[PDB]
RNA sequence: AAAUUGAAGAGUUUGAUCAUGGCUCAGAUUGAACGCUGGCGGCAGGCCUAACACAUGCAAGUCGAACGGUAACAGGAAGCAG
């Protein structure tokens, strides 16, 4: 019922012939437990005006994901620029077994069994957008049955 | 029947950013040592260095059913003296 929660709040300049503007970025993500997971990067003067833009940039722009069980379906690699992320479905009480951002990222999202691991940067933002791109882009049994002209049965 | 149920990141370069890239930390372990402190038990472990030098005691004897035998001991026998 769209669970939040924001990742990493971080400060950042800008330079003037005054001085130095400081302002805060927030990277904030819902998602609703079943499959859709959106993040939302927030920029204002203050954190909470920063987190409150975020949240509404997360809620628009969600997207679907196939989930099996409440796990994922097969597993998937994602990469982001820096952040190349690796995730395994993993069998039921596992847990979300994953780093920081991706944590967040899965829980929302709604799945509950994986196995998770971020290589290249850990930049939270690039991560969470590694996650999102990979968790996106995996298929599920269906879709392959549809693509390839089969029932689900002939597959499995 | 069961015996692979398994994978986390963080700080630190910049006025700020992303990347590269090192350093540091969070875990587990030990034939450990040192500091402070210290009640009991169970089960393990205890010269990692000088394969340096070694006082003293012990760590390989046994068989008389292989053999001459009796140093003893322990006993009887024969000779005896009270
Ligand atoms: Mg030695």
């Amino acid at each position: 019922e769209l669970q939040e929660k924001l990742i990493a709040v971080n400060r950042v300049s800008k330079t003037v012939k005054g001085g130095r503007i400081f302002s805060f970025t927030a990277l904030t993500v819902v998602g609703d437990g079943n499959g859709r997971v959106g993040f939302g990067y927030g920029k204002a003067r203050e954190v909470p005006a920063a987190i409150q833009k975020a949240m509404e940039k997360a809620r628009r722009n969600m997207i679907n994901v196939a989930l099996n069980n409440g796990t994922l379906q097969h597993p998937v690699k994602g990469v982001h620029t820096g952040s190349r992320v690796f995730m395994q479905p993993a069998s039921e009480g596992t847990g979300i077994i994953a780093g920081g951002a991706m944590r967040a990222v899965l829980e929302v999202a709604g799945v509950h069994n994986v196995l998770a691991k971020a290589y290249g940067s850990t930049n939270p933002i690039n991560v969470v957008r590694a996650t999102i791109d990979g968790l996106e882009n995996m298929n599920s049994p269906a879709m392959v049955a549809a693509k390839r002209g089969k029932s689900v049965e002939e597959i499995l």
